[PDB]
């Protein structure tokens, strides 16, 4: 978990980002988001066409503050004018420090991609 | 002593290739084989060189056009990059290593050939340099 | 003997089958290259064969790069020994061969932009030209340009429709209905109609009709005729219809 | 903006003011039908015109024909642009013309028999 993740230092994930096609289907593991794109995922639905992507994906709640464990939350992904109208299964756990980690699913159907709120 | 010289020969091909990178910075390739886009999307693509003496050889792009089918000598071209050097009447064009090492990379914004045309297909011809005989960096200016 | 070099991508490989060196005297080949130390090794593809490698390029095992303007030429030599000392004869394959430095390569994925369209709708209507002729003489052969046209009722009289406008391959000039009227104006009550309902009225033996409604233009004969009363002009007219040549048939 | 669209015997033509256009922002423009052969080209009446001609026919310039039991329709779309590649603002002009199948015709000249 907090010390077994793999990190992401990827610029080009945040909200900010203009239009892309990247999708991720070799995600695989616990993540550790680092850099100018930010250090946790989306908490609302951005608005389409962000993220490097053309579908992208949010986390929908609230993360889990410290000493949490492992939760369970459904990544929702807004496309087409319906926020959240397909579904993945992301595991989010808080770690000691201020960082987290995500158990990232592959998405169902490709041009989705997670984004990072900086 | 007497010699017996037997002279053979042959061709062969070097092994260039051409990829559609997902991401900016040019990281992972793309395994599809269609791509929808929107206009305002930039576009990420490079050539690779896997034939052999990476040493003596640069990899370098004459010239770089896109064809609105699949055939490659369509008379409809647009020259993304022309003469060895990248289109200057196009400000949303950029190269970043053109002959400069093995792997050459650019950037286009993409668009969409005007009339009833409703795809983009992407071509270069590549054209090996010796980096010690002679002097292969193109630096053009208007 | 048989030769076969397969200058691969980075891969200069010279190949002697041994079927055929054993026949040839060489009891045990050895395979030396320009550098000693790229013994040749055995190997099977399509039978037991004997072969050396050389990686393509300069100098891993004594390869001597020659460049043209075109090409670039890999030039190396084989040597081969029934024993470790020769005698009698040298052997040397002085094999080479060369690579192009004129590529092309295509991106192998096809790339679809889309775009944001607007579609501004215009219409209009036009009139296919059909024009109506007189005919003075037989077959339908010779027009009349006078505006005057004078002739005896026993004498016959023939008239030709036809199509100037375009797309006549696809359509054909049908006939639905002719009349004659003493008037210029088609209001006129009473009428003298030649064909009634798409097909001669045939009460009068001195009717016939040619070639209607299968080509760009059609025809009849029709004898003159006198109004009854003091109705001395004469002046026919008729429309016509448009058929499509392969969905239907314009043939009555 | 303006699109004068006159339809008429053989073939059909679609015209654009060149003022009206260069105002709109197009240096230069390129008219393109279904098939690209089709360019438009320049002619002058009373004023400066950019045209296309196609014929009124079923597949020479991709003129689409779908004919109705009383009209008989030549329909083609139109693509505008400012250069050989679009990346905003795409246009197309669907313009069609329907011609009749119920025509009248009339001898010109008159005719005067007469009976002893
Ligand atoms: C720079 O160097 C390149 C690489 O060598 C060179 O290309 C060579 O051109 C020569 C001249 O034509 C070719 O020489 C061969 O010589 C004999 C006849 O003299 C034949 O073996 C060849 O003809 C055959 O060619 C084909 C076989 O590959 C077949 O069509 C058929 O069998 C012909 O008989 C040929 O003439 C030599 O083969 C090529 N090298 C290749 C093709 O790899 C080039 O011309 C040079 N440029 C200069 C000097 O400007
Ligand atoms: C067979 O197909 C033909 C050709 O498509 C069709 O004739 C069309 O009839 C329709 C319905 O009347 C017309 O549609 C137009 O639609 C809008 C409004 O909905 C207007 O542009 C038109 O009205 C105009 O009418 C006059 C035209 O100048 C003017 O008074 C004025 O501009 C009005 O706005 C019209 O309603 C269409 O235009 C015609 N096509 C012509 C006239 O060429 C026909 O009805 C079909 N027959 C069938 C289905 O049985
Ligand atoms: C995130 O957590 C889950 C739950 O621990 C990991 O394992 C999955 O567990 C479910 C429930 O039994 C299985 O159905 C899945 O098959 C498990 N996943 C795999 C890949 O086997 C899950 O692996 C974690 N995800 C990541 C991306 O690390
Ligand atoms: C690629 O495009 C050309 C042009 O449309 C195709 O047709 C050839 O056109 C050239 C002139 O451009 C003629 O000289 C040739 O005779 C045409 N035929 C051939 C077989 O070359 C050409 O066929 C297309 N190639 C492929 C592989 O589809
Ligand atoms: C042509 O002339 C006639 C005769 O003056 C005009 O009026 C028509 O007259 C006939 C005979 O009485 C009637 O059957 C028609 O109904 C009349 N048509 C009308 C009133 O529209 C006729 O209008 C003239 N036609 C034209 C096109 O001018
Ligand atoms: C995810 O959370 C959002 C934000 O509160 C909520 O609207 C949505 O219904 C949740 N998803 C599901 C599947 O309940």
């Amino acid at each position: 978990p907090c010390q077994a993740h793999r990190t992401l230092d990827e610029y080009w994930r945040s909200t900010e980002y203009g239009e892309g096609y990247a999708c991720d289907t070799d995600l695989r593991g616990w993540y550790r988001f680092v850099g100018q794109g930010g250090a946790r995922m989306a908490e609302t639905c951005v608005p389409v066409l962000r993220c490097n992507t053309a579908a992208p994906m949010w986390l929908n709640g609230t993360h889990p503050s410290s000493d949490e464990g492992i939760v369970s939350r459904k990544a929702c992904a807004h496309w087409s004018g319906h926020c959240c109208l397909w579904d993945a299964s992301v595991q989010v756990k808080a770690c000691a420090g201020g960082y987290y980690v995500y158990n990232l699913t592959a998405p169902p159907e490709c041009h989705l991609a997670y984004c990072t709120d900086p």
